[PDB]
């Protein structure tokens, strides 16, 4: 798409009932977006079924879950898990007895990695092996799932797979410089992506973040056909990020965190959904807002996109509950600091020429720049220092709100989806939240 495709209206249909089956195509580890969606499915009475990515034995070989690991995972999910290890990516795949792509990275050093070259023929054979492995795994999982979904049922397949960074000792330092480096510590994301290491990373991103959605849709084709030929509806969802519209000068405007290295893979994901949609398959990528549930992570500055949600809460027929969110956000700031001054900082941030330059949709995802590092990391740090305690941030409150709103939006929109790719920006999130809390 040449521009964002917004979902503006709060969905109000639900076709799912007790006996319908919700399938989590991904494994839950810690809290994130998927929890809210799973909760919506459970509240609607759906049977929850999940996959596992498996674990690794003492020799780093992939294996299924033990009965105890399985019990723990099923307790976490609140549903049955099919114990067939669906590990995405090919970074640890190889023809029998041959080196993995990860093996080929073993000798990369801080000084050598940028110019080190890889054997792309071998890597290609490894990718082929990995793709076939994942396909056979999906076949087994679907063979077992087929009997758990009754004739006449509706099925909701929720894809959550993302990632693909290979294990290599040099990567932590590289990432630290790219994401957090200023001055001489600054490092262009292009330095990584132009290297063979970076090219491998991007290939694996395409496999894990995008192509797994295709493997899900194709692998479940027989099940889909059987359910559709009976009285049922089948849905596929995926989580996307492709920037978010937020209030700048009291107008909703698209922006993004830069540099989002998974961007090309997310656009491939989008195209997979669009193709499927053209084949009559109800697959939808939901492009969700920036969140930062762990402000100790490496992505310094992503949280800057969140703050205008406060204004959105007031704008979209906000009442007492919205005002209570403002109060909650005031309470975590230090003595002497106002919430208004924080929001002012964000106004100045989005008004800057440097940040305006990154509102380029066609160039997305763009490379970072030294100037970007300066203003983004500087602004993020300035706002962090406004707080009484760094374990209780305005961004914790707002991230929680986004998760809360996004669950029902996706769950209900999926009953009657408007299209294959939909943006959930601050406007519809605020509408949903204010609706949910209209009696509080």
């Amino acid at each position: 798409m040449k521009s964002p495709i917004p979902l503006r209206d709060v969905p109000q249909s639900n076709i799912f009932r007790k006996g319908d089956v919700f399938v989590l195509f991904g494994e839950l580890f810690g809290r994130g977006y998927a929890n809210g969606l799973i909760n919506e499915a459970r509240d609607a009475g759906m049977t929850i079924v999940g996959i596992t990515v498996g674990r690794r034995d003492e020799n780093n070989a992939l294996r299924a879950l033990t009965a105890e690991e399985l019990a723990t995972a099923e307790a976490n999910l609140g549903g049955r898990i099919i114990n067939v290890p669906l590990m995405a990516g090919f970074d640890l795949d190889a023809p029998a007895g041959e080196p993995t792509p990860t093996d080929l990275l073993a000798d990369m050093t801080l000084k050598s990695w940028q110019d080190d070259k890889l054997d792309w023929a071998h890597i290609e054979k490894c990718r082929a092996v990995g793709v076939q492995r994942f396909k056979d795994g999906v076949a087994k999982v679907m063979a077992e799932l087929d009997g758990m979904i009754p004739d006449g049922a509706n099925a909701f397949f929720a894809h959550t797979m993302a990632g693909g960074i290979p294990k290599v000792k040099v990567f932590l330092a590289i990432a630290n410089r790219i994401y957090k480096g200023r001055g001489e510590r600054f490092l262009s994301s292009s330095a990584l992506l132009n290297s063979d290491l970076g090219k491998l990373i991007l290939m694996n991103f395409d496999e894990v973040t995008a192509n797994t959605f295709l493997h899900l849709i194709e692998g479940s084709a027989a099940i889909r056909a059987r359910l559709e030929k009976s009285g049922g509806q089948v849905r596929y969802s995926a989580y996307g990020y492709h920037g978010t519209e937020i209030l700048i000068d009291d107008k909703y405007q698209w922006q993004t965190y830069t540099s989002y290295t998974q961007g090309k893979a997310k656009m491939r994901l989008e195209r997979i959904a669009e193709d499927a949609w053209k084949q009559g398959i109800k697959a939808t990528v939901y492009n969700c807002p920036e969140i930062r549930t762990n402000s100790s992570d490496i992505f310094v500055g992503v949280e800057l996109s969140l703050f205008p949600l406060l204004k959105a809460l007031k704008k979209e027929n906000g009442g007492a509950w919205a005002e209570a969110q403002w109060q909650a956000c005031r309470e975590v700031l230090s003595e002497g600091h106002t919430l208004e001054s924080l929001l002012q900082k964000i106004d100045d941030y989005n008004a800057s020429d440097v940040m305006k330059g990154f509102r380029n949709f066609e160039a997305w995802p763009m490379p970072n720049t030294a100037e970007l590092a300066d203003i983004m990391i500087g602004t993020s740090d300035e706002i962090t220092k406004m707080h009484k305690s760094r374990d209780a941030l305005v961004t914790d409150v707002l991230s929680a709100l986004v998760l809360e709103g996004t669950g029902p939006l996706m769950f209900h929109e999926s009953s009657n989806p408007a299209g294959p790719v939909l943006w959930l920006s601050h406007d519809v999130i605020a509408k949903q939240l204010n609706l949910m809390h209209r009696l509080e």
